[PDB]
Formats: C-alpha cells, sequence, structure tokens
C-alpha cells in the first residue's frame, strides 16, 4: 500500500482523478453500485473505498468517516494517489423554516466551525467550494428535478453543542455557542453538517476542486433528532465533471 | 434625502434593485454611459450615484470609495433604498504568475483581511459571493471572450503592508503580514484588492446578492507599483452580467 | 506624480511637513481658505489636496475619505512626500449624555474597532495620539473658548453595526457588537468615529506625529441619525505645531 | 435504539458504567476478547460496540473513529446510555528522542490542537485527564512492567500538517504550524495523537472520568510515516486499569 | 547574589531542589517553622526566602507575592538556583456550593485566566500539575484526614473582575467575564485563585515538577469577601517528594 | 480595616484623593519622607502604605508589588477608599539606543502585554494615561531639569520571556515573543516595565486619573551595566519629578 491509512496504491485507482466522498463507510458500496463495474478496493478504519466506471472513466468512492480529522486524512491520501476532484455527499439538518426534510442542499461555502481547516489555511480564508463543482451539482439537481437550495452551510466539529443541541447528557451549551443557531439563521445559513469546512478549505487552498451536497434529514426549527435524491445528484454531477 | 451619506431618495432610484458598484467616483459616469438614459443623481464625499437603464429597467451605478468602511456605508444605504443585487467592478493586481495584465478575475470568495466584515459576521463566516451573480459574471466574460480566472481573492484593509509592499516610508511590514503574500500565492489566491471581503460578507449575511469582477492592471510577481482597454473589458462584462441578473 | 494615489510630487508640497487631514474632500478647500495663499494641488478618488501658508510656512490639507483603508493610503503617501505631522479633523457622534452637539472632542487614544491598524501594529499596541499634537489641540481649543472634552474615542470600521445602530436594512447587530455602545460608555469613551484608530496607530508606530479632533454632530443617547468650531481649532493647533 | 449514531439501547449495556474507547472499529473485538463473555452489540459507521465482563461487571468497548468530532459523538451517546468512565487506548508517535517504540504513554493532559474541545469549554480550560483514571493507568503499567512515560500529549485535528509532516501532496505546512513540533518538543510534550484533547476536555467539563494510554509505534525524531506486541502491552494495560476503576 | 530579584546564591540553597512557594511573604517563616533548622536567607520586594531541613534534606520556602508576574520571577530564579520541584500553597475562594470554608483543594490543572502563562506556552497548552506532586498532595491530605477536593481551578490575573466580584469601586465587570463564574461552576471548576495558571504552565513546559494546594477561605456562592490544614499538607507532601 | 488586602480605613486617608504608587514596599517610606508629616498607615503582603502632606493636602504613598495582578488589587482598594489619581513611579530599562541611563520616561500609553488589563477592558481599548497627569509629569520633568522622553512603554506580565530575555533556566522564548523586542523597537517603544498596562487600562476605563514616570537605570541595546550609585541617583531624580507632579495635580 502507498498511503498510510487507506490501504490503496496508485494502481488501484487506475487513472481515476475524481472521488465521491460520502461520510458513512456502509453507504460507499451503495453509491458505487449506481455506476458501472463496481469493485471494492479496501476497507480500513472508517475508510472504505470502491472503484467504479462512469461513462467509461474510473471513479473512486471513498468514505471519510465523521468529521474534519478523518476527512483530512482521506482527502490527503487520495490526493497523493492522484485524485484532483472531490464531491462530498452527506446528510444534514436544515435550520431554515422553509427547507424540508428530503430537500437537497448545495453548499457554496461553509462557516468554519471546525478545527481541521485551520491546519491548511488561517480562519480568514473562505471555506469556498469550487465553481465548476458547484455548477455541476446545481445543474445535476435541476435535471433530476429535486427541490434544491444553494447557499452557505455551518460546518461543525460536533454534532451536539456546536449545532446547539440541548437534549444531551449535560443539557448545556458552552457560552460561545449559546444562541449561535439563531445567529446563523439570521445570516441565511441553510444547515449544519460536520465535514464541509475541512473539505472545502483543504481543497480550495491546495488547487484541488471540491463540491458539496447533502440531503436534509431533519429540520432544526422542529426537532433536534432525525426521525437518495442527493446520491443521484452527486453521481450525475461527477458525470459532468469527468 | 432618505439616507445619511449618499444624498438619495427612494424615488431617485425609480424601482431599481440592482447596483453596479465601482470604487472610484470618477469611473461612475463612464459606466453609466454604457447604458441607456444615464442621469447623475448625487455626489457626496466618495459617493457618486448615477441612474441608467438596461433593457428598459432602471439600474444604479454608485461608487464605494476605497475600503470596507466606505463600501459598507454605500451598500447599507443602497439596501435601504431598495437595492438587492450588488455587482462590484474593480482594478486589481494579480499575485499568480500565470495571470496576465488584461485578464479578468471573477471572485468566488475572499480572504477576509479587512475589519468591516467582522462587523457583520464573525471571521469563520465565508466572504462568499452569490452563486447567480458569479454565474452571470462568468457567463458574461465567456460571451465577450476575455481570458478569465475564477477563484479566491485576498481583500486587505491596506494597499501597502497588508499586501506586503516594502517600498514605503518605513520599508517594513508588521510581523503578522511578513511572508503573507507567498502564503496566499501557495494557496492559489489570485489577487489583492480592498473591498470584496466587506462587500461579500455584508451581502451574504443579509440576504443580499453580490458578485465581483476586476481587470488585472499589474502583476506583483514583477512589480509593487503599477491597459485602458482592460478595464473596458471588465466594465463591459459587469454591465452584461447586470443584464442577466435583471 | 511621485505617489500612486494622491497625484502629488515632493515639489508640490514645497517643504511642507504638516498636514491637516479632514475626511470629506469637499471640506478641504474650506479649511485651506482659513489660511494664506490657498491653492488646489490635486483631486483623485476621495483624495483632494490643497496647499496653503500658515505664518509663512507651507501646510497641506488633504482628505482621507471615510475609513482606515483610504486614510492609510493618504497618510502613507503624504509621509513619502515628507509630511511628519498629521492633524485629523472630523465629525463624530458623542455617546456620553453630557457631551452636546457642537462640542469639540480631542482624542487622547482610540478603541481600535478597525482593521487597518492591525496592518501596522498588533492589537495590544495603543492607538495613542502624539503628546505635542494633543497639547496643541487642547490649548488651541482653550484659546478660542470652545467647550471641549478630552479622552478616549471608539474608532469603528463601520458607521452602522460597529456603532450599534439599529435603524438599518436588517435591523440586527452582530453578536460581537450587541450591547457594545453601553460598554464603551461605562468605560468613559466619549464618541464614535471611523478613522482615528488607523491614523493614530500607523503614526505612533512609525515615528510620525498625529493628533485628532472632532466636532460633535449627534448625541447617540438621543438619536441614531444627525439632524466649524473644530476647524478653527485644528488650524490654530497647526499654527502651534509648525 | 436509544441514541442516534451508536445504534444501542440502555438495555444492551446491562448497567455498564465504564467504556474502553479505541479508535479503530477493527480493534474493538480484539480488546473485548481479553475479557469474559464478549458479545457484539452494534456496528454503525466507525462505531463498533462490544460488551464484555470484568470481575463479573459489565464493561463496554466502543470505537471512536479518528478525530475529535466522531469521538464526541461516541462519548456523548455512551454518556446518555449510562457510561461515566472513559479509558482511551491508542497508538501514537513519540516526538522525544528518549521515548522508544514499545514504550507506553499515559497522558496527564493534552495540548488542544483540535476543534471539538472548544465546543465544550473555551481554550483556557485544561484538557486534563481524571486523576483516578491516570493513577489506574500508571499503576496498571507498573504492574505488567512496561517502560512508561507520564506527561503531556499534543492532540491534533490532522495527521499531516498539524503534526508538521512535510511529506505530503502539497509539501507545505500552514504558517501557524511551521516549526510547531520543535516547540512542543522543547516544552516536554511526549507525542502526537488525534482524539485526547476532545475526549479529556469534554469529560473534564461534564463530570465524566477519562484517562488516556497509548503504545508508541513510531518515533518522529527519525521518521514521519511508520510492534504488534507493543499494542498488546497497551491493551493489557488499559484492561487492567479498567479492572481497578470498577 | 546569583539572581536578579531574590538575592540568593546557589550556595544559600545548600543543594535544595524542592521549594514550597506560598504567596504571602509573612507566611514563609510560619511554614519554615514546621520543619527543622529554619533559617531566613533573604527578603527583597515580595520575595522572602527561608531554608529548612526535612528528613535531613534542605528545602526552600519562598514567597511569590500575588499574581503570575512575580510568581514567574520567583520560579525562574529558583530554577536557576537548582530548584526542580515547586509546591504552591495558597488561599482560595470556592465556587461550588458543597465546598466549605476550611476545606483543602488540590488542583489537577487550571483554567488559564492569566497573562504570564502565555509567555511560556500558547493558550492551548494545559496548565497541568505534575502527577507525582498531585499524588503527594492528595495522599498527604488523606493521611492527615483533612476534607479534600481534587479538580480544576480557575486562575485569575485579578482578584476582583476576573473572579466576577461586583462590590467594587465601579460595580461593573467587563463583558468577557460577565456571567463567567456560573460557567466555571457548571464546568465543575472548584475555585478561584491567582497563581496556579502561571506556575503550572511555566513548570509543565520546562521540565519542572509543580503541585498546587489551597485552603478555602470563602465560599463565593454566599459572599464576595472572606470573614493551616493546607500548610500541614504541603509540608507532608514535600516530605514524600524528597 | 475597610478593604481586604491593604488593611486601611477611609479615615486613615484623611480625605486624600491622590496616590503615588511605586513597585517596591521598601521605597514607600523614602518617597513619603520627601513630603510633610509622613506617617505609616499599614503594611500587608507587598502593600506598604504611608500618608504624607503636600502643600497642606493629604497624599497617599502605596506599593503595588510587581505585576498587573497586585497593582490591580492596590488600585481597586485605594479607589474604594477615595483615591482618584494614581501616579506610577518606577525605574526601568530602555530599549532605544538614544535613551540614556539617567534619562526620564513619561509614558503616554502602553503596549498591553499583560493579562490583568483584559479583566477591565478588551484588548482593543488603549492603555492610555490621563492627559492632565501626563502634562503634570512632563512639566515637573521640565522644571527640575531632567532629559525626558515621552512615548509608548511595553508592559509585560513577565520579566524574562515577555521582555525577550534568553539568559534563563531554559534559555528559550515562546514563539509569540520570539523577535518581539526588535518589533517594539522599530515601533518606537521606549522601554519595558510590568505594571503600566494594568494600571492605565483599569484607570482610563473607570474615570480614575493615572500617569507614569520612570528613571532609566539600564539600556538593553548597549552592554554596560552602569552602577549601584548612578541607579540610586537616577531613582531620586524621578521621585522628585513624581512628587512635583503630584503638587500640580492637587
Ligand atoms: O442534523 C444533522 C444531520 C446530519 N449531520 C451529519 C454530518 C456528519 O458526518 C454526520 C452526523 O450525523 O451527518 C449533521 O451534522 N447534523
Ligand atoms: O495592486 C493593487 C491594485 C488595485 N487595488 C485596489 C482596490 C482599492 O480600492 C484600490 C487601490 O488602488 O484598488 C489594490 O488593492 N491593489
Ligand atoms: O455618529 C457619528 C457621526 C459621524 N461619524 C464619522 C467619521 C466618518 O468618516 C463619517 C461618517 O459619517 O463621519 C461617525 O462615525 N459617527
Ligand atoms: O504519528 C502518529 C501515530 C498515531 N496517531 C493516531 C491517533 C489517530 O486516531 C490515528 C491516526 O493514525 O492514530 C497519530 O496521530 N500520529
Ligand atoms: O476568593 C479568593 C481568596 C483568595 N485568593 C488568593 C490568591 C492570591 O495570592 C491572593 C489574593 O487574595 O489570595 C483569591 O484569589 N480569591
Ligand atoms: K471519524
Ligand atoms: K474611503
Ligand atoms: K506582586
Amino acid at each position: 500500500s502507498d498511503v498510510f491509512h487507506l490501504g490503496l496504491t496508485k494502481n488501484d485507482l487506475q487513472g481515476a482523478t475524481l472521488a465521491i466522498v460520502p461520510g458513512d463507510p456502509d453507504r460507499v458500496e451503495k453509491i458505487a453500485a449506481l455506476m458501472d463495474k463496481p469493485v471494492k478496493l479496501a476497507s480500513h478504519r472508517e475508510f472504505t473505498t470502491w472503484r467504479a466506471e462512469l461513462d467509461g472513466k474510473p471513479v473512486i468512492v471513498c468514505s471519510t468517516g465523521i468529521g474534519g480529522p478523518s476527512t483530512s486524512i482521506a482527502v490527503e491520501e487520495l490526493a497523493q494517489l492522484g485524485i484532483r476532484t472531490f464531491l462530498r455527499i452527506g446528510t444534514t439538518g436544515a435550520i431554515q423554516p422553509h427547507i424540508n426534510v428530503g430537500d437537497v442542499l448545495v453548499t457554496t461555502a461553509s462557516v468554519r466551525l471546525d478545527g481541521a481547516s485551520l491546519h491548511f489555511a488561517p480562519l480568514e480564508f473562505p471555506a469556498v467550494a469550487d465553481f465548476e463543482c458547484t455548477t455541476a451539482l446545481v445543474e445535476a439537481a435541476k435535471s433530476i428535478g429535486a427541490t434544491t437550495h444553494v447557499g452557505v452551510t455551518a460546518s461543525s466539529d460536533t454534532f451536539y453543542p456546536g449545532q446547539e443541541r440541548y437534549d444531551t447528557y449535560s443539557g448545556r451549551v458552552v457560552r460561545h455557542f449559546k444562541g449561535s443557531m439563531e445567529e446563523w439563521q439570521a445570516m441565511g445559513v441553510m444547515n449544519y453538517e460536520m465535514e464541509s469546512a475541512t473539505l472545502l478549505t483543504m481543497c480550495a487552498s491546495q488547487g484541488l476542486r471540491a463540491g458539496m451536497v447533502a440531503g436534509v434529514i431533519v429540520n432544526r426549527t422542529q426537532q433536534e433528532i432525525p426521525n437518495s435524491h442527493a446520491v443521484k445528484i452527486v453521481v450525475e454531477a461527477a458525470r459532468r465533471l469527468l
């Protein structure tokens, strides 16, 4: 193996330069299966890698696990192997009252509520998505007719306090995040998730193209805890970026 | 007058909701003149405002002056009068050796090296341009055939130390900014300018649409201190983008 | 022209080493006219420059525009031309209930709510005025008998949120500045304006002398939006600093 | 299921209040197997959970995945199910030349180079391990005779730049971390790993007991990129400490 | 004299490598007097130094004065003289309702609300006590049967605002610390004092062993202003560390 | 006693509203003895307090010890007992080559390299002296004849690494302060000391008047440790100035 964590070699990728990067290892095979000649390559820790073919070109599907840190490992090591384009596909909680469960959200840029992004660029640097990737994602969503929102995402190193959840062991939120959800809504932020800030920052600051799309599984103006269109979209976007 | 600085009334705008915002008051009339029925509205401090017409729709052209603070006054007060879309047109100096004088830069988001943006959103919030504005700008540029770069801009509160210029009175740069250009360079940042961080942050965090386009007048990989046809390209592009956003 | 923005040459200055720097280009000629042999030198963007003579010495009057960034340009380029002493004359909003519209405020040092000052010295460095300049201004005010307050000024990169104005398009103020006016008042801060923090920091940290005086045009304990003694004072101070 | 990520119920735990939290799901079963009556409970994402028994008391073994964020999910949700003591077992790379591959490191507190800990307590709050857990870990180490170091650990959100690795795609490290390893080295810091800052801070600030132990697999004073008997030592140590904290 | 402030020579120490460091100069002799052959060595500014003998080994008692800054001088200069182990003995205000006046508090690590610690290590570095020292203190306290709490301490550069006291000349507390005591209680912090952050950080980051114990003189859930078990404990702990 | 640390009552002050505040408890009596009717009030920890009379008015002299934190206690407690003007008197080491041993420094404001000032106002607030105090100090200096420098002082919570000293147990300086002395020098900072940032910030933000003067006893840019005797005399010079300044502020 050529990389320390993923257990992959340059050769396993077979010239692939695009990766769809879901968070959950168990959803890797599922995404791969929507393409041609899906093949499992490796599985170590939270990193599960499949290779498939899309319009006759090799494409990687590799899971990041939850969070900036493991994402930063996946992305670095895939880049070493030759990946230049990363499409992230996630689940997310919407924080605006007009976004519905099942809606698709495309992130133009992220509020950096993470630690890992600071390891690539200082805070003033925008966690901005690649324009071609964003365009591909928006356009893909248009063509499958999914209801889509485009805008800014709050990207948090935690699922609980950083997203201002109060149903927790302690029931408290640190001073810094008390009242934070409401500030982000006032600023038009669409949703919370946990990886985009890292992904976008590490890519934007290293010449790698990244885009970001998520399916809404809960609306935070209703509920803290949650009770496929996006997967179709990310694959179709990959198709346009090949 | 309905606003404190611009010396304009809601009426003067005639239902305009889009503004082209150059930095220089003297450049305002030139831009308005590319459109129909250009009329001077007002001129106070660095804020010169003309109204014109584009495919029969009223459009504002308004100068920001240099820097976030004055930009923030013009944007706020325009927003009060009904503007909802802001297209910035500028000059800039590239910091990438592949970008040439004459090229056009469309900013997706900015490195926030300014003070005003912090007055609208904390630092972690992205100084990101509106997707539709960026699209219109990129498409306008394609349509007139300019060689174009799309990416990140470093937006500084100073022309000198914040852009790591050493050829100054003191000849020196504060510790924080020493070696900073080389860092932005490695991170793929295209250029320095002085207003976008404020503009993009204040718009993105208040439901206002903003976009940024600039023509390259100098390249820092050869010179610190700094062609008329280059800003003619950029102006043409911004006006054409306005057309698509109406 | 010897400088990139002001369109002036060393020669235009005629040995001048002192500049009165108002914010508004339209008030430059007005100030120059209080001195002898006033002459327009240049006008570019927000930078309008006149030269005049005071007790037989050449003096510059040059506008900064609104805000640290354009101020930093004017001051840098005037320094390059040989100016060593900067007197700022502005308009301001008082935030103490006992300071009246028409009162003259002399800044000893500023609360740095700007970005540009950080490009000259880190935050811990005081935005302090020069002692000779402050003395001149205080003494000038005494001799024309204007009612004067001497003390600390909050210098803000914005006119709206940074000065906690709520009559705005959005009607909100970012968390950081919510309740900030009241903190500054409790701390004895006299007023808000937008340039001193930049001016004072850039000069104090480069061996340039700077002083700062403003006429109060609104009292913020009453109003957000506003409805010449100071000009006389700045000129008279210049006279003592020659 | 009672918790959103782990896929467990309060019942599955059978009154367990202590959890051993390795990073790697694949290591969970190995650890459980050193105890009595090991049973797989659940496996979702990077979270694999086994239950076992230690001196007749139920004990949880549950993987965190790599990094503070997923760690914080595991710990929060385990806390919701009744766990009050967390023992982390890891692999690490030492940055002191006197610490050898094979040595065991017990962390008293961590340099907080992570994002998640800030979600529980501001930066000035110490990422400090629980005194009893640290004592149990040190005593367990002594009892099996491993050569042990007790001290401060640097806990980074990245494996690469945050640990000042240059042998990467870009070959560069952000200004903030340039020269950082030499600083931690001078300050007596033993090693880099990626979870403890989050773990220790979130437990220390919520009345939960946490401890940290790792086996040294590589030494940075010779190599960036990286024996089976070393982690066998550390695992033996963590289980024995668990025994003493029951 | 070998050091700039303490007026001591290597030789005065007679091979001592452990120092008990109280805050108050007047309490130095008192502590020394609990050991054998107590001898006054020096007295300059807030730094009073006695030497005594404990189980036939020389031991220093040296006062730090109040606050990180003077502490940092004492510790640095003692270290130059050969001290490698520092045991702090202080008075403190408890902020948990269950901790009583007279109780003994052993600090595992401190919330760094001081300035001096940042001069040794950046804020992300833990103000953690040495494990052997903490063990010695805890065990000492067990053996003399004093009622003891072990945990985190908030260490503040001020006695008034940084500990959220309101009975002051001004009666205000700066925004940053408004509501701070309650946050620290929620987080399990036991108490306020003023030196541990500096001591623990400067020691932990230079290979010096440090421990921290204090007797509770006020409970802040009742009172702002206050109306020997700890001294016995620090001495006994020194004994175990020799 | 009316205050927790100083062991003073409002009555002890006899209506005093000005205090001279040196660093060292042992210099308090010496300063007070320059004035009339000097009397010891109290002595607890590093806080020694004498009262004297200047042109018929009662005046306090009170030591702060070293550093923001204790200064903060003394100023607060003095303020509660009715003090409204604080004059800091010290000795210091210059970092500018033109400033000589023997010179006198009046500080207009300080670089805040301390912790305690943040407990009073956020970092952006200037650690600035009161204008009347600074004027009185500069004018006192001019009247007794000192060669005076007026400007910015760097106020540090440590004597060693924060002042960039490498002659230490560890011989190293934290990243933040590495190369910092050269930066302050380039920015015209006159000297380092250890209390002004706290004092000036806590006063300027609470309607208290503060000022500071110091004699130069050493210069970091030259070699040349002067002398025990030249240090004693420079110190007397500066004390003479603060007292004379106190006169003008009464
Ligand atoms: O409300 C929600 C729903 C989903 N996620 C994300 C991204 C992360 O990997 C994982 C946590 O459930 O899914 C959230 O952060 N918040
Ligand atoms: O190198 C350059 C060229 C242009 N500008 C910008 C934006 C600002 O208003 C003005 C200064 O020349 O133009 C720069 O900042 N840097
Ligand atoms: O309340 C007020 C009145 C005036 N100004 C200032 C300085 C700036 O250039 C311009 C904006 O009105 O005037 C303020 O900041 N606040
Ligand atoms: O040099 C090393 C060796 C191991 N780890 C850790 C903790 C993290 O979960 C995972 C990454 O390899 O192992 C490091 O961070 N750095
Ligand atoms: O509530 C209290 C009681 C005592 N001390 C401390 C430590 C410092 O040296 C001195 C100041 O009173 O005593 C406090 O900080 N807070
Ligand atoms: K993970
Ligand atoms: K301007
Ligand atoms: K002290």
